[PDB]
């Protein structure tokens, strides 16, 4: 298994990032199906990143679960770092946002539960995302969703930070709930809370937590929201606390 880029079909253009290219592919071998990002030395060395990744493809080796994102493996040659990563059919929740501008309740109570599964998981090795948004949401086949991208963990625009992050203060697992709360809003309204068209604008915003709610957003909603995007991290409840809202009960499809 000391992979080179002679050993996949390379297929279409999945996505652009960044840092580099994801590519649909298919491993010669075994016929295997898999998706392939193709990230650059020079690039990532220049905005020093490439540690980063050596931690990400360390952490994310130690992580297997349902609504996680697989990393099968890694390569590199003289100018190029390869991730061979399990392939998402159903594309990013991006994407989706895009097509269907929002999310009605029961999709949205659905994805939270899938989030919160895997971030409970995740906080239960050790582990802390620090960088949920919808670009690094995948859908498996069934149209399940999947964390990707640990290329941030620890133990642009600002939108998915909380303000502790941005504040330049010390962190815990408890970012990962904040950016619940962003995702919970961005779903159901088709826009994060914070969003604004500047950097200075939205960083305020984040800082003070001023958001509000479009008329039809229920109050269960509203309840869960904003137990989450409190400003101090130890105010914002556990994952179980999340699974457990009545809201989130009502509504979701997943245990
Ligand atoms: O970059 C990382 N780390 C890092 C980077 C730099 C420095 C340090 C760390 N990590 C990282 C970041 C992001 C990823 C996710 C990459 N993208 C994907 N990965 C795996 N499978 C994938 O599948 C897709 C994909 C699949 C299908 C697709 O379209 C399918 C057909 N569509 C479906 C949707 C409908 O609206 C229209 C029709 C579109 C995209 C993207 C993708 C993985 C790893």
């Amino acid at each position: 298994r000391q992979w080179a880029l002679e050993d996949f079909e390379i297929g279409r253009p999945l996505g652009k990032g960044k840092f580099g290219n994801v590519y649909l592919a298919r491993e010669k071998q075994s016929k295997f199906i898999l998706a392939l990002k193709v990230l650059f030395k020079a690039q990532l060395e220049k905005a020093g990143v490439e540690h980063q990744l050596r931690r990400e493809v360390e952490i994310q080796s130690h992580l297997r679960h349902p609504n996680i994102l697989r990393l099968y493996g890694y390569f590199h040659d003289a100018t190029r770092v390869y991730l061979i990563l399990e392939y998402a059919p159903l594309g990013t929740v991006y994407r989706e946002l895009q097509k269907l501008s929002k999310f009605d309740e029961q999709r949205t109570a659905t994805y939270i539960t899938e989030l919160a599964n895997a971030l409970s998981y995740c906080h239960s090795k050790r582990v802390i995302h620090r960088d949920i948004k919808p670009e690094n949401l995948l859908l498996g086949s069934a149209g399940e969703l999947k964390i990707a991208d640990f290329g941030w963990s620890v133990h642009g625009t600002l939108d998915y930070l909380p303000p502790e992050m941005i504040e330049g203060r010390m962190h815990d697992e408890k970012v990962d709930l904040w950016s619940l709360g962003v995702l919970c809003y961005e779903f159901l309204v088709g826009k994060p809370p914070f969003e604004a068209n500047t950097y200075q604008e939205t960083y305020k915003r984040i800082s003070r937590v001023e958001f509000t709610f479009p008329d039809f957003v229920t109050e269960g909603a509203r309840d869960l929201i904003s137990r989450l995007l409190k400003h101090n991290p130890s105010q914002r409840p556990m994952l179980r606390e999340v699974l457990e809202h009545p809201w989130i009960t009502a509504n979701s499809s997943k245990p």
